């Protein structure tokens, strides 16, 4: 049986590019990722679950942003930032990423939901 | 924010006495209780909420009871098993214990759930 991620989605992320991380595993990974995301990047499933979301960075991304997005993380806060990603075809685009913790009944931060929008 | 672990019960479990336990963490500690396990069990959430739910049994507990109850777990298998179970007070009631291993979409194991039933 398999544990439904996608009801702990906001409202506005349903037909949204998000991604479900848990930092309780080494190095953050994807533990969900949804069909809009793996469209817009163009990845298949199996290319990037497992794996930590930086692989949507490439050549010309800013690393000042990248450090950015990483102390965010470690702040455990709501944040959103512009940075430039890449598809798998080497294309660029710019992504509005909004991060936000989720936390257990305990308190513990539990997983990152993170939500992808290309700034139009 | 804070996840709807709830979302992931199935239907018979609602009105009932349930936990889900995260096996990743040390000892495998609930993170949640329901309402319902409280109430039959005697403990506030404080009490019990980030412990081993071992701490049901007592002094007439079945040793071999516990130990298949820890080899089911570890065959991450859906499992039940009649077990002697104690309340805060020392009282002693024999619980109807079913075990189900929940997945994430990569297939690693995520959570377990525990459902209890009084044996009338
Ligand atoms: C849920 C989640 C979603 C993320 N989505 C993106 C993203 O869409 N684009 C991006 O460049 N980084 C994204 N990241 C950030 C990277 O995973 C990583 O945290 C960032 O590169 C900083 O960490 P690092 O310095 O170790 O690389 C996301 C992180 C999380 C936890
Ligand atoms: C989700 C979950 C619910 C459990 N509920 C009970 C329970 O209601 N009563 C009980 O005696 N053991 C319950 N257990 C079993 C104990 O937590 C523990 O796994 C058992 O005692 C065997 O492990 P041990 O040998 O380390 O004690 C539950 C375990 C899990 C993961």
């Amino acid at each position: 049986d398999i544990a439904d991620l996608r009801a702990l989605l906001d409202e506005d992320e349903a037909e949204m590019s998000v991604v479900f991380s848990d930092p309780s595993q080494p190095d953050n990974p994807s533990i969900y990722v949804s069909d809009a995301f793996l469209v817009q990047t163009g990845y298949t499933l199996e290319e990037v679950l497992g794996r930590n979301c930086r692989f949507l960075q490439g050549p010309d991304t800013n690393p000042h942003a990248v450090e950015a997005i990483r102390q965010g993380l470690k702040a455990e806060t709501r944040f959103t930032i512009d940075i430039l990603n890449y598809r798998k075809d080497g294309s660029a685009f710019v992504n509005r990423l909004r991060i936000r913790p989720i936390y257990d009944p305990e308190g513990n931060l539990m997983f990152f939901a993170g939500a992808q929008n290309p700034v139009l």
